[PDB]
């Protein structure tokens, strides 16, 4: 049917239009440019372990922050690429709009006992944002992010064994910087 | 080096050489075109996979930077290897407001060059047969369609795999005029 270059083109027209008003943190570059890399740490992930629904989990990788960050619809997400990606970027929401926010027990416990594929997007999610912290964070900051990266690694690495060795490099890795 | 890691040097690289343009006619950012060369790029070694596939996704990324940014070929070369910067190079029809290459010079270089630098240029094409702006003719239209059709003959023999998806863009791209 769909080409894994066509599912990410209509995921990632839908993202630049929703995230169009959104910086990077403390950076004037576009939002865009995070979920471009988690899109790609998630496309190179299936070189090292096959995804099943490949295509529509790359989708997720670029909407994951469609419904936290800006004014998208679960009904937008269903109606235009499907329950299992709407239900994807449920689970990685925090916050949906301006609803309850989840703690971080229930939002990583939802993601471990759900469909191995969210949970994967998420530690892309994580290992993209443990490249160099933002220059305005103080070292405390810096090491209770460390401190969540190891809870993310440990509550969501069963779920692909190449993505979890290769988040665990980057905690290691991410120690440095305090 | 991982081949996410290769991606994102390249990609923020890219993020800061085009921070001030964008789309042609949009308020999207550039970054949005580099996007989805990149990702074809990618999937293009699930069918048919590519040597030196690290570097050839940081070209695809990087592919637009001698044209349109205050990027040097020396920073490429500093930054991302000879390989990564002779490819940009093999793709820039011009550097900056100075005279464009002519299509045959073009596309002859890339057929005779490295085959990396053909398959982003296939990939690179593939992108551009998205539905046309509001604001293109049907010449305009009908021209860039024919164009298309000198890429796939003269560059389609760089990854078989891509050049069947290029050929069927093409074919999808004549409902538009
Ligand atoms: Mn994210
Ligand atoms: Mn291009």
């Amino acid at each position: 049917s769909t080409h894994l270059a066509d599912h990410y083109n209509q995921a990632w027209l839908f993202a630049a239009r929703a995230h169009r008003n959104q910086t990077l943190s403390g950076s004037p570059l576009p939002y865009l440019v995070h979920l471009g890399m988690v899109a790609n740490e998630l496309l190179a992930a299936d070189r090292d372990g096959a995804i099943e629904r490949l295509g529509e989990t790359l989708q997720i990788a670029v909407l994951h922050d469609t419904l936290q960050d800006t004014a998208t619809s679960p009904e937008e997400l269903r109606q235009q690429f499907g329950e299992f990606v709407c239900a994807g970027v449920q689970a990685l929401s925090k916050r949906v709009g301006d609803g309850p926010k989840r703690s971080l027990d229930d939002y990583l416990q939802a993601l471990a006992e759900g469909p191995a594929q969210y949970a994967l997007v998420k530690l892309c999610d994580r290992i993209t944002n443990l490249q160099p912290p933002p220059q305005t964070w103080n070292q405390d900051k810096i090491a209770n992010y460390h401190q969540e990266s190891q809870l993310i690694l440990a509550r969501l690495g069963h779920a692909h064994a190449a993505t979890a060795r290769r988040l665990r490099e980057k905690i290691e890795h991410y120690r440095q910087y305090y």
